[PDB]
């Protein structure tokens, strides 16, 4: 198994980087999240920050999330954070990505008791 919680860890957090340098970054860190195994996941993002910043960003502002649920919260503070998306000649099961670097707010949904994230929504 794997809560929604922890698979929000395994599939969005990075704080062991203070930001992605170099352009293989995603390559290596999408297939190491077990994130290519059964397919190529499309687009993905990991936050550089410590898990109590991100977890702390369910407290903070409250917004809607790109489905229509309400449970969204986007960070006050910009993150350094990682996007990673599945170039063109991309063809799994040898997953491609472009990673692309920036300082942004986060939006994540969080759920639960305690309430963490669980899902990865957006970045403004
Ligand atoms: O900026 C973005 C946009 C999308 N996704 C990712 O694409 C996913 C698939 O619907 C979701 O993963 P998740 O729901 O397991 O977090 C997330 O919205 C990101 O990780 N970052």
């Amino acid at each position: 198994k794997e809560t929604a919680a922890a698979k929000f860890e395994r599939q969005h957090m990075d704080s062991s980087t203070s930001a992605a340098s170099s352009s293989n970054y995603c390559n290596q860190m999408m297939k190491s999240r077990n994130l290519t195994k059964d397919r190529c996941k499309p687009v993905n993002t990991f936050v550089h920050e410590s898990l109590a910043d991100v977890q702390a960003v369910c407290s903070q502002k409250n917004v809607a999330c790109k489905n229509g649920q309400t449970n969204c919260y986007q960070s006050y503070s910009t993150m350094s954070i990682t996007d990673c998306r599945e170039t063109g000649s991309s063809k799994y099961p040898n997953c491609a990505y472009k990673t692309t670097q920036a300082n942004k707010h986060i939006i994540v949904a969080c759920e639960g008791n305690p309430y963490v994230p669980v899902h990865f929504d957006a970045s403004v």
